[PDB]
């Protein structure tokens, strides 16, 4: 039970960085921007 | 094979401490952002 609790930590882990991936693109969008903005 | 694992996942977790770094730039950029819009 202990296992599968953290193969559920390390489940919650992996959506975590899939959030910080989306972070991350949202960043790049974010610095599109300023480029845009600097033109 | 479960300590490379471990070892992989600490990896993840150094690259989310860099895009923390990277959101913690973006929130300084913000702050900027509104400092000037205050004057």
């Amino acid at each position: 039970q202990n296992e599968i609790r953290i193969l559920q930590d390390k489940l919650n882990s992996t959506m975590k960085l899939v959030s910080h991936l989306t972070a991350q693109l949202n960043e790049l969008k974010e610095q599109m921007t300023e480029q845009r903005k600097r033109r």
